[PDB]
């Protein structure tokens, strides 16, 4: 038990130093590694529950039983006599470097989940390397380090949402006294990416500068995996070369799809190519119905265009169907068009991009309803939004042995490991994982300190708090009403709700009864809250605290004895009485 | 035991039915009740846990153990058959208006703790008179149903705070791509105060029409206890009278000081008269240091007003002093000037206000700070924020015998009964507890449920979380960094903390290490959180969710467990790490 946590934690960590807070000898040897620059993880077997039998267990290895002991990839190296003899002969610097293969860590995957767990390696004294390629776009987008949040995702999208809730601050501003005119106001499509392109190369080069200053190599170059420790590196010069590694961490993410239909890769774009735009889309056509259509499709919408989302069935498939269904009602009653139970069939180019005027071209979309009846209308750009994929045939040589799934993602256990010992997957690519950044530093994080710092915790990944960034914005966290009563039957299921107005909105004379909240409970668990809902205004900053509480297995009771921050949105919840089978109307 | 609690419950109810929700003989006397519009409270006994025993001791008062059973005002009436003769023989109507008092429940106050347990009683039966009158300012400033919140507290001072955040939205729309230009904009006070006031209005409002509707007696006379059971009330003709009730309930608020010295009551103003003062104050000096001082001072200066702040000692008294001190650092960076270690000695007038033409006039104010050099400057205000206090000789007759503190606030128990058996007292006015809205409702709600429909549960006055709406927002809930030092000493506390930068003021160009969090935590209680501290946009929306987290015991090990949403300022918390004690820079 003990036993074989101490031989996994010997045998994988790169430089481990075992220790106490107090022995003085032991700081003589912290001080000598520092003094060297020789970065290591460190157990105080004294702040431990059973260091006693650690201690013990340690003979098995080094023959003896003090501290300090010190570790290099699998082998006892010496007490405080030896390391600092080896110092003293200037023989401990090619000790600590030699191994088996050139990097204790290959991270396949530049992005969220690869730059943190490399990055925390590196400072348990990890020789790592984090490989970064981007490929580009049909129409030839490409971008810097940091993955698809930084480059194409929560960061230019939430920048362009800000945008999008500006315009609605001016018209807010005319009724709390302030003179502007928000008539004669208009948006600059081009100004807005420049700041927008400006911060994400700050994050860009921010990436860079921390491997250099954690001793990480960094190659752009693309990863393939052609055995369980050899990863084909090919350079932006097209150099085919191989390096090994110890452990392999894929992290390697996802990229949009393409329906395959006539004119699509040809004349479409996707979220990839929407956040470096050149242009104003101008009047645009979102095909799908995922968080990232609706997201799109309501900033453009804020800023001036004329914009239609056509919707195979319904929206935002998978979570709580009344929250999705008030999400799309708020877009459409401030601007976004639908066209409902409809798909397309082909794109036709009727002008061409004009790069030199900065324009867009001219398209004509053809497609049908569920009935049958036809659509066709012009747009002057077509972006689809009909889901991602990975594509670990580019990454991963089939006679490596990694197991995937029906829809290409890898099958890990609980602490991320594949079906080959030494390589591990984080990340989108994780089967059945919730697809977000702080999911995935978080498990790029807690790996790296498993690997090599002897670690035990597990990333938790149940009840996830979630929130869509659309004009009115939606966040989450647990079930939604409908898996509720799936799961547990109507009859256990009570649920609280409310509609609210934001203080904010009284002045301003906006919508009485929009926003809603509810929370689903589970009457023979103490009424235990089982799913939270806000549609409002910063819903973001609303729910993330409540997340805490239901990690921690809040109840109704638990909200009720709470007492609100007045005036806030948030303190709804703390007051909520009306529940759904009584009857009784939630509007204020 | 169970004995007991069903005496009170019996002896203080208006109209009680024990029922069981299975029992159609229950169903007619509940159907007869409804037609005859007869409201009462209902205690299901099936649905407790001890109901049997309940059921028992039914018989000490009524010699029958079957179910239904009607009380009224501690008298049994009857089993189905016997209520259903009283029904029918016209004689119902009678008994449940037979009363010793004309009120079950008189109220003294109409603010956030008197409307809502007036109200919550009147539901389960109670007749409930609600007195309300507002003694007008030294100016005779006056304003309609309410209290203190509604009309010249927290509902106007967060709508002036909107007003000036929207100053910094016009600012941030140009970096984002908004063709205005803001040094070309201005403000008007006047437009401002109009719809703020516009929305008071449909608040008294509302609260008239909810009295009614819920048959509740509003008088708007100002109340006077003179007996246990006697309240005198005086009409706005001076017209003086007597009613009778049986519980009585004092919740009449507080009201700004003054300081002793010349000039301060003829020629400064105070927040009473700030929200709906009808010109623009112009150069203002606030003199105090409390949460009022600062949200005031601060929204002026945000609308274009030179303001100066004069302070006696420290900001914030009572709060957190880093926080303090970062709240006001902020302040004076964007404009707030303080002339600090000071204080007042008189206000000399200079120019009368002007009626007419709508300008204020013009003061001269002298003063000394604590080294003794003088203070002497001119300004057009002069508001004084110096604290608030009840005047309860105004309520109470010395000989009733309902005990007061050294400050002039009722001692209560913890289920808020005074000295004297059938008076109780909520809100500000109860000694030694928190002077918030959301308390006071609480308080009131609660209290309602255990006097008229034999509820047990308490008001919990602990950890309650707060919220300073200064320009840069300050939200915090459990101890501050001092208080919990002091209370455990220096070396079982651990502080975690950062700083951070909103998303949103990247690209607008914002400061980079003026946000602000942290969590103020005991070692050898499992790292349990005593204290939670955020400074930064949107404070209260971030703080209110982690307060249910607090409320059941979370650690650091619970925040650290719980994902962040991402991108949003609050998911900084799950992801600290810096302590004060490592001396690692907590920057970004
Ligand atoms: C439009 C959009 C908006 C989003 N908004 C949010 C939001 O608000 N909040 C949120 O939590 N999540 C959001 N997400 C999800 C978030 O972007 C992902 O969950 C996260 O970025 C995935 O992290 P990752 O490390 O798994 O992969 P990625 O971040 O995609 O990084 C993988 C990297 O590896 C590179 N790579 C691929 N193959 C190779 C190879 N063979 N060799 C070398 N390098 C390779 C890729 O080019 C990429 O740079 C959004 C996603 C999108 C598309
Ligand atoms: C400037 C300011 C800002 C504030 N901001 C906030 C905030 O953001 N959040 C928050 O939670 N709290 C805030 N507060 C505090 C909040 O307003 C009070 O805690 C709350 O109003 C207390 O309610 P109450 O029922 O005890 O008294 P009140 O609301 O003051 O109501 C008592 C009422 O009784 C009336 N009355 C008095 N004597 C008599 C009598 N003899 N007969 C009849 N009627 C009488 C009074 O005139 C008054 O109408 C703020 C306070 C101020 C001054
Ligand atoms: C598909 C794609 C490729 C090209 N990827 C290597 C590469 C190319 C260009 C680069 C780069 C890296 O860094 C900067 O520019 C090879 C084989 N199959
Ligand atoms: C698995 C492992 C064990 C031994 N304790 C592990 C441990 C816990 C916390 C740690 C750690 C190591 O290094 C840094 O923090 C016993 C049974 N099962
Ligand atoms: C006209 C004006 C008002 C405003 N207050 C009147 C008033 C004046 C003095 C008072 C009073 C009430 O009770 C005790 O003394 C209400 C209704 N009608």
């Amino acid at each position: 038990g003990t036993s074989q946590w101490l031989r996994k934690t010997v045998d994988s960590a790169a430089v481990i130093l075992f220790s106490k807070t107090t022995c003085p000898y032991c700081k003589k040897v912290k001080d000598v590694l520092a003094e060297a620059k020789i970065k290591h993880a460190t157990i105080e077997l004294d702040q431990l529950s059973n260091g006693s039998a650690i201690q013990k267990c340690l003979a098995s290895f080094s023959k003896i039983e003090t501290v300090p002991q010190m570790f290099v990839r699998g082998k006892f190296i010496g007490d405080s006599q030896t390391v600092l003899k080896y110092y003293s002969n200037d023989e401990l610097a090619g000790i600590v470097n030699e191994s088996k293969y050139d990097y204790d860590l290959i991270v396949i995957g530049g992005g969220s989940g690869g730059l943190a767990a490399g990055k925390e390696a590196a400072k348990y004294g990890a020789k790592t390397a984090v490989l970064d390629y981007v490929e580009p776009t049909p129409i030839g987008t490409t971008w810097g380090l940091g993955g698809t949040c930084v480059n194409v995702g929560c960061i230019p999208k939430k920048l362009m949402h800000q945008a999008g809730l500006l315009s609605h601050a001016l018209e807010d501003a005319e009724h709390f006294g302030w003179s502007l005119d928000r008539s004669k106001i208009s948006h600059n499509w081009s100004t807005m990416v420049e700041g927008v392109q400006s911060h994400i190369g700050s994050l860009n080069w921010g990436y860079k500068v921390a491997l250099r200053d954690n001793q990480v190599t960094y190659l752009n170059a693309k990863g393939r995996l052609i055995s369980p420790h050899e990863v084909q590196i090919t350079d932006k010069n097209q150099k085919v070369s191989t390096i090994t590694g110890n452990k392999i961490i894929l992290a390697t993410g996802e990229r949009p799809k393409y329906p395959e239909i006539p004119g699509a890769v040809e004349y479409g774009i996707t979220s990839d190519d929407l956040f470096s735009l050149p242009y104003f889309p101008g009047k645009t056509l979102v095909i799908g119905a995922s968080y990232v259509a609706l997201e799109c499709a309501g900033f453009l919408a804020s800023l001036g265009g004329d914009v239609t989302v056509m919707v195979r069935s319904i929206l935002l498939r998978g979570f709580d169907q009344q929250m999705a269904e008030k999400v799309g009602d708020y877009m459409e009653n401030h601007g976004v068009k639908f066209a409902k139970l409809c798909v397309p069939d082909e794109i036709k180019q009727l002008k061409v991009v004009d790069t030199e005027n900065n324009k867009p071209g001219l398209l004509l979309v053809k497609g049908h309803y569920t009935d049958g009846k036809k659509f066709e209308e012009e747009f002057e750009t077509v972006i689809f939004a009909v889901g991602r994929e990975p594509q670990l045939s580019k990454v991963l040589c089939e006679t490596v042995g990694v197991k995937l799934d029906k829809n290409g993602r890898v099958v890990c256990t609980d602490d991320e490991q594949t079906t080959v010992s030494n390589v591990y997957a984080i990340g989108d690519i994780n089967a059945g994982k919730p697809q977000l950044t702080p999911v995935a530093i978080q498990a790029g994080r807690y790996l790296a300190r498993r690997l090599f710092a002897g670690a035990t915790e597990l990333t938790d990944y149940s009840n996830v708090a979630t929130t869509v960034f659309t004009p009115l914005e939606y966040g989450a966290c647990g079930l939604s009403e409908e898996d509720a009563i799936e799961k547990y039957g109507d009859k256990d299921i009570e649920v609280y709700h409310s509609n609210f107005k934001p203080l904010e909105w009284t002045v301003a004379h906006r919508e009485d009864n929009v926003c809603y909240m509810k929370l689903v409970c589970r009457k023979s668990d103490n009424m235990r809250v089982l799913g939270l809902h806000v549609l409002g205004p910063n819903a973001g900053e609303i729910t993330q605290g409540y997340a805490v509480a239901i990690k921690m297995g809040a109840t109704k009771a638990d909200f009720d004895r709470t007492i609100g921050i007045h005036p806030t949105c948030s303190e709804t919840f703390t007051t909520l009485h009306v529940t759904k089978k009584s009857g009784v109307s939630p509007i204020v």
